[PDB]
């Protein structure tokens, strides 16, 4: 339909460790919600504070939580998983100030800027019942104080009555378009996965969603997210024949991200995998028995693993399959536009 | 037909660490099994013992262990598991003396007494084979010596041949009524789950069983079962678009605890989830398909989480969904009334 | 077809913590590969050494890995691991010189030679690519030095292109024949299983693979392997009603194993559960839904529980299924000589 873009009015105050839900206007339905922490982070101290390093900015977020109806979550990652993936996918072009390690002019400030982006490929947002964008914000950096606003800009495509015919009408229950597409970006963190140099199990990829990419990146209680110790990364099919996608050094991991996003590592300590790249497409586990695709980590010491997968749901995902030749040519077709539309 | 009751005359004493395999006789059907621990804890010591707090009395039975044909499996709970749901199930009524931390005058005793129920609804004891009770009890507390021993009280219920045809007769391979609905009280205990602010993934509801309500609590090392961890509750649908059937605060959990048992909340690490309350009619996932619902907990430290599930399987599950309108109206009428009777 | 065993000229000087990777001649099918750390354990010392008990001389070789393609695993061992399913399957009469326990004399010497088996069945080596068995030595005995090489002897099978058309030609996308039974003895371990007397759950079977026998040690940090903490195994089918194939204690499990290999047992914590007499034929999870089937451990002390696995996958097990009544009956007879080859 129409795409077409604004800011709301009403901004938030960004407050430490503080919970600010945003209701998202659901006008037509939603292409893209940007968010950002803009304002600046002032020094009233003697001597100029250095800003935190990596994540920060990012954290200043520490967590985000995109749903609807309050039940169906849609997003679910923190400010530093959400702005890592935010720092890939935009070739690092990404506002993100300041930078980390930055000095605060002693009793002075510096500007704040930093932004995410949730990726709603066309979300029948009109249909459907409170779009809530819940941000639980972080902690204030040590020494100087956020003077920021959040800055809601939402991206409405105008999809008419006819179009959403023209794309195999309404599901099943006919809530959502058939050729509805629901970005399923979660983050899942796992605890005390073991210093090892074989990569040790770290998760299954469970079932029910069809996955793009996934940024996973680790968290030494010293360095933070600036360690080196993720150094054997591996996805490995464990149902069946034990097969291995995936068997790279971490050096290597960054590699690809080097030829593929075009920017320097985020840290030591991070990197993303496209599935796109390692099967032919998408890897899809709507239908898969679960515990059938982990992905391993060889870590120096031992440490925390967060996955952030950019997945994405099919909700009439059988009516789309069990559609005439003839209808699922041309509804693949909208699905298949949908998709890679949710890239970040 | 003709529930009656009778406590078998032969008794066993309660030995530290031990396991006392019940005989329990298949004279007709049997409603359900109380088990007592009667006797006293005598202190021979100079000065006065104080008894272990919670989860004692409970925990001098270690585990409980009731099954048929010595493969088939009705319940598997600790004394401090099925305990807990006692403690629940009777607005906290249940015979548990002494409470926990009472004290065993210098050369003098106190009276013990606790009590367990295993509702086996009507199972058809006379069909099967070996319904054997096993008990394997705990360690006698520090300081005193536990001087009891165990009371079956079974509850059978006179079914007649002709009665039982009057449900639909036997199952499929006949070897229980059609209408037979199998408690599954199982306890599935989950090691480490890692502190942290955001309820992480606990454990998933492994499908094969109706779920009727869910007994979570804690095990903090130093606090024990006494501890307030426990903040974040959630019950995820993760197939699919992620959905919450749950996303309650621990106070709050507990809070409809209080409205719904109307008891006090036997630890600050316990609480028990209705599924029918956040379903429509019981949690079923005989036919879903695997790590589709699980269950998360955000805890202050890191500990132990223990789950146990008042669950039940329909050993004919498919006749009863593959009879007539007609039959099937009369059937699931038995069945819906044997799922009730299996409360605690 | 026309089986032949040779040696590979080139022998592998075994040096402690390296990683030695074979290349194996893919000449024909390879039916079983054979490997001998043989040479000397030399004391160079002046006080006789008496040599680390079991698990040596067989975890001098840390671990092993055959596979090819460089994804696709056969095996996925340690020296340990499959040198214990080596001790059991040929009555305990595998070699393994010296013994566990053995003193080198003082500036003399005693004489090595351990050997491990790797049953491939008849698999299709000359139509993949790269058989590469990695062995990733261990550690040098304290005061002796290993003064040994291995020796490769593969067994081929000329099986011509006839004789394949013989067995269903080839498979879907035709890469093996369809009548290929590609063995995955693969090893899982678990870490600190609680010590119980009930046996608590160790770790299920995941599907997608048919288990031939399952081989289970626990390794106590005291006693090595040589510990009797594990008393109570037992194999549970958790979905549907809860029922039990194995409920066998620790000192009967090792029993079947007098009867069933005529030896004694490798040590008081290890054990072999064969399924072919616990199901009808063996334990194919090739389609049961995930965590299905788990085995327990009623540890005395908490420990590290290896499990190794000797199961095997049908890579077109679908087409094998899906072949006529009149041609499954031929192939399912190639397959099944085949599955039983892979014993040890």
């Amino acid at each position: 339909g129409e795409i077409y873009t604004e800011t709301l009015q009403q901004t938030y105050a960004w407050t430490a460790g503080t919970n600010i839900p945003i209701k998202i206007p659901r006008n037509n339905f939603i292409r893209k919600i940007r968010v950002q922490l803009i304002g600046s982070i002032s020094n009233s101290g003697t001597a100029a504070v250095t800003l935190p390093s990596a994540p920060f900015p990012y954290n200043l977020v520490q967590t985000f939580n995109l749903s609807y109806e309050g039940s169906k979550t849609l997003y679910s990652v923190s400010g530093t998983g959400l702005g890592i993936l935010m720092y890939y996918t935009t070739k690092g072009q990404n506002p993100a100030y300041p930078a980390p390690g930055t000095s605060v002019p002693a009793s002075g400030s510096v500007n704040l800027n930093v932004m995410w982006e949730f990726d709603l490929a066309r979300f029948p947002a009109t249909m459907v019942q409170n779009i809530i964008l819940s941000i639980l914000t972080g902690q204030a950096p040590s020494g100087v104080s956020i003077n920021a606003s959040f800055y809601i800009t939402i991206t409405y495509e105008r999809v008419t009555a006819q179009e959403i015919l023209s794309e195999g009408g309404l599901g099943a229950d006919g809530e959502m378009p058939l050729a509805t597409v629901l970005p399923k970006v979660i983050e899942i963190p796992t605890f005390n996965v073991p210093a090892s140099s074989a990569p040790i199990h770290v998760a299954y990829l469970q079932p029910g969603q069809i996955y793009k990419r996934q940024l996973v990146y680790v968290i030494n209680s010293t360095s933070g997210i600036n360690n080196t110790d993720p150094t054997e990364y591996e996805l490995k099919i464990v149902r069946g024949v034990p097969t291995d996608k995936i068997k790279v050094s971490w050096a290597a991991l960054q590699a690809e991200n080097q030829a593929e996003y075009q920017v320097a590592p985020y840290s030591g300590a991070s990197a993303i995998i496209d599935f796109r790249k390692y099967f032919n497409g998408d890897l899809d586990l709507t239908h898969a028995p679960s515990d059938s695709i982990e992905y391993d980590l060889a870590l120096q010491n031992q440490d925390n693993v967060y996955s952030l997968y950019v997945s994405y749901v099919l909700p009439y995902y059988d009516q789309l399959a069990a559609l005439p030749a003839q209808v699922a040519a041309i509804v693949q077709q909208y699905v298949a536009r949908q998709k890679r539309r949710i890239k970040r």
